[PDB]
């Protein structure tokens, strides 16, 4: 009806009996090889793991349950007096694979209303912090230290059923999401407000209008900028390195803050999360070396200049995207139909008409397209996020989204440990051999 | 005069050569496959990554860079009035692939005591934790906000040249490794012992010495338990979940506090390291809905019981050993020394002779042989070490020295970012059918 | 060294001196026991002979010098324009042990087109033989018939050294692999085409192209399933009833032609390469009785009562084969790439769902799974085969690839007579009770 | 179409020198094109093997062939438009975009 968990209910036996009928039958297909380069290269190209929520192909970019981005903008509920889709309805998406209705959408607004709440022990432990401590630093301590809050882990300890986990593990990741936003905004708060008060949460009010409420910010503008932001960096299918903490760690049972906090670590890595901020910075200086306006001769040669540097340019190319980044496409839409005149988004877009064609001459791109991190910054920066230490964050709490609603599935469908066989390179010269 | 990171700048470049050219001729050979059971099983047997520092063999049980734990017993260092191998000396091996020296593990013994001290933020933290949240809990959390004293983040944001990565690396574990059994003491001092201050480091002691004497422990025979847990929990090759989480987290070059507090959130799960907690509960369990000491069909009816109720026994089984492994025969020659009459030690010996004809039966275990975990609860309860809930974070202190090691190697050699790819079953069920 | 003689004669002294240490080491090595039921049930179990060119698995399937299917259609070269792998490539393979570069298989091709030429007194043969002549005796007694062209019946005649004999069976073997399509296809253009002038051999074409021409064939896609055929049931390890005849009997020095003609007589049994017919039969029946569009329901129902019927589905189950058999599998993915929608092949494709679980329950199937046969006459219809009696001469062609490529080396390596011993029911009661 | 004008030659004009150079173009052609790329589809369509078959019997006016293509799909359209009335189809009226106007709707 509404009840997202009796729906889920109902969907897990169909499922079971899906994969269980598909491995009879096919278990033994081999689907991949596996090199000595990949094992030594990051397991690149790898099928490594199943991962249901989202899919990421080389050539079109992430699909949500099936759904491309485009199509999730228009089926997707919108708040009333909204153009954006509501993170509440992707998440109903990817642990359904259902379209919500708009009341469904409601339904899930107030169930996570309900359960915003913070434990005294976590806010004292942030509001403690010093300034000199990484926001994506606090955020994975202040979400491990909640699972005192975990009911799948006292309800493990007591012993429970196989077949039960999932129930247990729906309720802390609706929990903890709920909560994300508290612990993200007391982050922002006490780093950037000097620890004015966080603020209430609006019953009736949606999940990102009660994080822009709390970060401190008005604009509806910003609102409908922090809906389509949460919902698209929602999943990048599994084996990105957020996601792939996410699995991994779950695998063993561990509850979803522990989880997801181990997928925070992940996210904080410089390959991985901290690009968005890296783009900024990169921009910034260029636009104070090649002077505000730059005319695309000027640019195309410095892009050439950069490159024979032997540096490569921020925001673009993917580990496995191959094409530009629906992601990135998504935010150039919402730029040049709400800010077209921005100094640094010029900037952006100008590079977005002469970078493709270069790195694709220089050979050595793969992805000579830009991924979402080449745009993210500049819309935040616009809206007067200027705190670039704090852009992750924001990733964050989007990317619950998906690894906890693919953490509820693995759990139904009771995917065990995920533990592959290493070898040490004397080991895998002899094997060779052999 | 010894310095572990000269002799780490000496072998680097060598093995660099060696897997440039081994790739060059290699790099193409097909070393395995991939099949569905494999994506839906947890990647079980498959060759996913490269991991320097120890082995696996199914058959024969775990090599630090090639020696058995039998054949370190004998040939690492050890206290001068003690029998059992020093934790200092494993690492050496595991860093280098050298068995160390006397003197070189004199050296390290008196750099992790030097530097030995926390920030007193990470003091205020552990002080104001709640006594309900979990030790494992409170050490990751606590490491996470070690990161404010990470040389290698700090370093990386100035751009700093890969070829200088693993000195970095180098540093902060050293330093983490160092800290560890600060911050582990003072959890255990602060929910076992009201928070009692005693806990300083003698400059003249091995890690492990200066840890039992925080943890408030005065008998030679705990310390010597302590030097052999410390060492043969130290590493199990890249594949389990707390060595592949710290890989997969330090591939994206998130730094070694961060890594190391994301694979103690994988060690923390009951199907990995808190094992070695449910051992003790489960033994709790048995003996108070039993004797002291039942009868051989009363321990196979409450294993049934545990089976039979959708929960698997705690620390039996294993992805990938295919016999008993060799930390449990090695556990079991220490009991059967120092506290061979002990009545949950008879307990455990009684399980091996029953357990595994059980499982086997039962049909749900590759391997029905104990694993580690089986067995390192009993010692400690002996000793007095009675607060089982604590058990896991000594396995996460000695684990640190595998990763760790493994770390600073994957960095030297330039391992890229981990990124496989993942597929959903409809997805799968597509390319099976093309 | 490139030609295949060459490569061949030097592989020779290296499997002798092999086999000779192996022997020495461990003839006398028990391999199996014989028991009474064996030697009534048609050697069922019994480890009777070494066959080098392919090993069949149980549960994994047909290998090719240890490649399984998936990989010899990754690793075979293809035709320029082409998918499937061309059966000059697994000849390759099967003689060498090695894949084939492109310009070996390109070698082989144009060696196969020289020596494509049939005697008149054969021509004549075959343009007497009347209708109702199978197509199988018309195919045996053709190539019985060609043993007047046998190189080693005359050498042998003359007066040759055991060492040498391979070398003749090589040219022996060459010969009748190139003449065999000319053979065929006049029994099909005499039996189905009217006689039309069967055509000729494009030096440029590879073997498999040659044939669907000389056929009558013209799809391309025709010419790939048949490239993919011919290539698939080349061999399946030595005790299948025409590839251990073609051992037997070559065992006596009996030639190529004679070897060969001996296992096409073997091959068109019934329970061996008559099977394609029975299922096609069955299945043709099968769409009128249950109409041409029916439910899981409905056909899962029609299964049921034929079994308590008393008979068999046929193109499931096997000697040796305990799971699907790749051959089957590979016939599935060539139809739902090129043909998907064809009713037949989406009744075959029902029956794989249904019919596997179904043969468990009634528990009598030791495998429950598809075999070749299965699949390969509802794809032969779709492109036009219409002739069931031929079927199996397409298989024999393919066939010769295999034990033409192991009769080499039987020889090659001094395999002796085969000559087992028997015993009458009278004399194995005497023996047993002694 | 082209598979089955390729049976009708082979049973009655498979000697035919034109039939031979069609036949053998099928062999080269599908190569070339994939070299070249360009086209998603290197092989014949019913026009590679209509004109041979008609030269054979006499009618070697080859400017006439599209008319015989003309007589046979009347059959296929007229049918369909007999179908297209009966349903109500109504007209068929697509929208169409400019360049500008498809460069500007991308960027709203």
């Amino acid at each position: 009806s509404t009840n997202l968990k009796d729906i889920l209910a109902d969907l897990i036996p169909k499922e079971q009996a899906r994969i269980k009928t598909f491995r009879q039958q096919h278990g033994k297909t081999v689907v991949g090889q596996i090199t000595v380069d990949m094992m030594y290269g990051g397991m690149r190209g790898m099928k490594g793991l199943v991962y249901e929520t989202s899919v990421l192909d080389p050539d079109e970019g992430i699909r949500f349950r099936g759904f491309s981005i485009p199509e999730c903008q228009k089926l997707l509920p919108k708040a009333k007096g909204g153009e954006e889709p509501l993170p509440e309805g992707l998440f109903w998406l990817l642990v359904t694979g259902h379209i919500p209705t708009e009341e469904q959408v409601s339904w899930l607004s107030k169930e996570w209303a309900k359960r915003a709440a913070l434990p005294s022990h976590v806010v004292t432990m942030l509001d403690n912090f010093p300034t000199n401590l990484h926001p994506m630093s606090q955020l994975s301590a202040a979400v491990t230290a909640l699972n005192s809050e975990s009911n799948f882990a006292r309800a493990y300890a007591q012993g429970i059923s196989r077949t039960k986990y999932w129930e247990l593990i729906y309720e802390d990741s609706m929990d903890l999401i709920a909560k994300l936003p508290c612990v993200a905004a007391k982050i922002y708060r006490n780093l950037y407000r000097e620890g004015s008060g966080i603020g209430a949460i609006d019953s009736n009010l949606d999940w990102s209008h009660n994080f822009t409420n709390m970060l401190g910010y008005t604009d509806h503008q910003f609102t409908e900028l922090t809906r389509l932001y949460l919902t698209i960096h929602s999943d990048h299918e599994g084996g990105n390195v957020s996601a792939h903490t996410s699995h991994l760690v779950g695998s063993a049972l561990s509850d979803p803050y522990l989880s997801f906090a181990a997928a925070m670590n992940g996210l904080a890595g410089p390959l991985h999360g901290l690009a968005n901020q890296e783009v900024l910075v990169w921009l910034t200086q260029l636009q104070k070396e090649v002077g505000k306006d730059v005319s695309d001769e000027k640019l195309r040669d410095y892009i050439w200049n950069t490159l024979n540097s032997g540096r490569v340019v921020p925001g673009y190319g993917h580990a496995v995207l191959r094409k530009t980044d629906p992601r990135y496409t998504c935010q150039r839409e919402f730029a040049l139909k709400h800010l077209p005149n921005d100094p640094m988004f010029k900037l952006v877009a100008q590079l977005y008409k002469i970078v493709p064609n270069v790195l694709l001459e220089q050979g050595k791109a793969k992805n000579p397209w830009p991924n979402v991190d080449a745009h993210s910054g500049v819309l935040l920066q616009y809206y007067g996020m200027t705190e670039m230490n704090y852009y992750t964050v924001l990733f964050g709490v989007s990317r619950a989204l998906g690894v906890l609603a693919q953490l509820i599935w693995s759990r139904a469908l009771g995917f065990p440990l995920e533990r592959p066989k290493s070898m040490s390179t004397e080991g895998l010269m002899k094997f060779v051999d052999s």
